[PDB]
RNA sequence: ACGGACUC
């Protein structure tokens, strides 16, 4: 019933204290509401990794309120560049999300209205094995992706 | 730096 898998999120650095709020307020709520277990590195492109253990429902929850709180702030600080939902997904787990030709990611794209792309496999490196995965579109259609995402990394994972 | 945090 657990799935071990965390997801892993990449996130600009320049977001990372309002997600965490002051003395942690604001990830404090998230961890309470969503019964997850969020880890953010001090010190790790300026991006930083999220890692967000609970289960599949939380783990989106969670998910989504960070996805919520990095558009309010672009906002507050009139940040206009896009920011797109990163995920990091270990190689071993990506060809169920990919499908012959594409087919799975494609449809992940057309049902949730999202361009999803995976980072090329040779730029891995002997020592990191995650690919990115970059999914551009609404707070709301990043959320759903990451949803459909994640099941099928975890079946992947089950599975494979 | 709004850096919070629960083990194995």
């Amino acid at each position: 019933k657990p799935c071990d898998l965390p997801l892993r999120l990449l996130v600009p650095t320049q977001f990372v204290g309002a997600i965490i709020g002051k003395e942690g307020a604001t990830i404090r709520n998230i961890t309470k509401q969503t019964q997850s277990k969020i880890d953010v590195h001090r010190k790790e492109a300026a991006e930083k990794s999220i890692t967000i253990l609970s289960t599949p429902e939380g783990t989106s929850a969670a998910c989504k309120s960070i996805l919520e709180i990095m558009h309010k702030e672009a906002q507050d600080i009139k940040f206009t560049e896009e920011i797109p939902l990163k995920i990091l997904a270990h190689n071993n787990f990506v060809g169920r999300l990919i499908g012959k030709e594409g087919r799975n990611l494609k449809k992940i794209e057309q049902d949730t209205d999202t361009k999803i792309t995976i980072s090329p496999l040779q730029e891995l490196t002997l020592y990191n094995p995650e690919r990115t995965i970059t999914v551009k579109g609404s707070v709301e259609t990043c959320a759903k992706a990451e949803e459909e995402i994640m099941k099928k990394i975890r079946e992947s994972y089950e599975n494979d």
